[PDB]
């Protein structure tokens, strides 16, 4: 019956460490009596506890024992497994090897792995599964790019299941890291072997009509040769796999992130004249970004960035040079974590059917 | 504040009874009575069984500030056109804009409603950031004037400044409503190039106001083996496409010379238009795979008066997508910005944020 103001006292639990009774009651403009009414079917159902002059106030938390959640993310080489309380907060996290690109291989590891009786001392055990993937998903929950890997999933564990984006999941959790500094509009840029974008407009993950806004690196550019215009994808002149792939043919050599990182830090004219233009092309790409959807911030998730950290300040330096905008120019907030605990964020609002949790899970 | 849903109601249901107000809003009849007598106190609301927003409660006022003229509608209190007129401007000067609003607008004139002018929109070929600040303004010399400041001290009721894409937008969103069109982009070729974002059935400015400032978008041209960038609208704006036209013809170049050309089929003109094509095509691609909308709806003069030409739009987009993105021409070429902008003040004087409207003359 008041199901909606048990979702809303909830979330406020979520959305603010340690909140009073009366703020709850304050910030949702309930009476007390129906505040302290709501919290008590909430303390018996097991999902919020108390935290342990004039009268004290009373402190909310949700309590982290009611239950358990499982991140996958779904990469190129691994197979990202997080466990995360009910409260969001990281229980552990495993990482395994993906021996080939075969979906069956990705169920072989989460059979194997993945012991979905194990309850970790929580009450009810598992309560739902996030999966990210280097694909798109459309409004309906359907993975466009016989079964799904999502419903196979859902089948293997009996738990609802989410299956989103990575960028997509990275701007959730980007949001919820930044909700503090009040970024209401932010793009969680992802420069690995194609070009993602997840974006955060009106604090709201946009998807678009068919889950393909963002979809950056599939953006015609056109170079004219042999007075023909031959339109390129973005993402097959400068995502990371594009730059590797360049520098293969100039090198006549087979070239890793490992074996760039070593010949830029050795000073290869060949991959410094390469990365001068690669910053270049990214510094572009953030300005037409600004120009296209002018968000706060933009926070890059781009391996090469992250593991040279000052190539930020380059890209920066060369933004200066198109545009006088103050737009945040950042690195993804969490290396290791983003996505994964962005998949977190979006099972607990599933499972719960709760939008706009804030929740900022540190890790 | 139910009685703001009420009113809303009304205005998203032209002729709506006592009984279907209560059922769309599932509010009880003697409540929804309770309303609409104070509603119809207050002379906000008539009766028609059915109401109607009572069009005689006052007016309001969108202005549209193009590069050549001050564009002036007057709309009664339900969105619907009483006049409209057209002034030349003389120069860029802010100045001479002002002066023709001091020199043709009676702020003191009834119009034969209660309370006269309720506000004013004001609709620009440029930026207005989220605390209503004109920050670029290409074809008009600002001088430090604050518009919506000189524009609210000429005629003392609330204005609100905004471009004239997103006021597109706005209109485009309430006119395909009933398609539930909650994602869409108005798109503007003229000088420039602009789009008006719809995102969630909300009209999304950015933080500084500049979401869909597309025409700056910067791309790569190849010269003496230097990688030159150049915005968009310098290369295939309409006023870009005539510049370029111009150039090649060696005679200067207007709409009416392209257009006659083009039937002629004068063969610098009809390989240039095919480029043109082409190039707008895979714009609405990119628009595409960045925003995604449901719809796309372009306001360039070239294709109001050659609308076939949006056929061979949609058959170069098929070379590039299989997307069932609808793409369009403007709903009204010659009041959506207009419209768009009564829309807009309407919302902000009523504090009512999806009204839904749709008068087209
Ligand atoms: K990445
Ligand atoms: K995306
Ligand atoms: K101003
Ligand atoms: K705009």
């Amino acid at each position: 019956p008041m199901n909606d103001n048990e979702k809303r006292v909830l979330r406020e639990i979520y959305n603010h460490h340690n909140i009073s009774r009366t703020q709850i009651s304050k910030n949702l403009e309930i009476n007390k009596a129906t505040i302290s009414s709501i919290l008590n079917k909430l303390k018996y159902k097991s999902l919020v506890n108390e935290v342990g002059g004039g009268r004290k106030p009373i402190l909310l938390k949700v309590n982290h024992l009611y239950g358990y959640f499982i991140s996958l993310d779904l990469t190129y080489s691994s197979v990202e497994v997080m466990y995360n309380y009910f409260d969001g907060n990281v229980i552990k996290h495993e990482s395994y090897d993906l021996p080939d690109e075969k979906v069956s291989s990705i169920l072989s590891i989460i059979k194997k792995h993945i012991d979905i009786q194990e309850k970790l001392d929580t009450y009810n055990g598992l309560l739902g599964v996030s999966v990210s993937i280097h694909g798109v998903v459309d409004n309906e929950q359907h993975v466009t790019y016989g079964i799904s890997i999502a419903k196979k999933i859902k089948e293997i564990t009996n738990v609802p299941v989410v299956v989103e984006n990575e960028a997509n999941l990275s701007a959730l959790y980007e949001r919820n890291f930044n909700h503090n500094l009040s970024y209401n509009n932010l793009i969680a840029l992802s420069i690995h072997k194609g070009i993602g974008a997840g974006l955060i407009i009106n604090n709201q993950l946009y998807r678009g009509a068919n889950g393909e806004a963002g979809e950056i690196g599939k953006t015609l550019v056109s170079k004219v040769s042999d007075n023909v215009e031959i339109f390129h994808k973005i993402e097959d002149i400068f995502s990371q796999e594009a730059l590797l792939h360049n520098l293969s043919n100039q090198l006549n050599e087979k070239m890793t992130l490992s074996k760039l990182i070593q010949f830029y830090n050795e000073k290869n004219p060949v991959v410094v004249e390469e990365m001068e233009q690669f910053i270049n092309k990214i510094a572009v790409l953030i300005h037409n970004l600004n120009t296209q959807f002018n968000p706060n911030a933009i926070y890059i998730n781009c391996p090469l960035f992250n593991e040279m950290p000052e190539i930020l300040e380059a890209i920066k330096n060369q933004f200066k040079q198109y545009s006088r905008n103050e737009i945040q120019i950042k690195l993804t907030s969490n290396v290791k974590f983003a996505t994964l605990l962005g998949g977190t964020l979006a099972i607990i609002q599933k499972v719960l059917q709760i939008n706009d949790i804030y929740l900022d899970i540190k890790a």
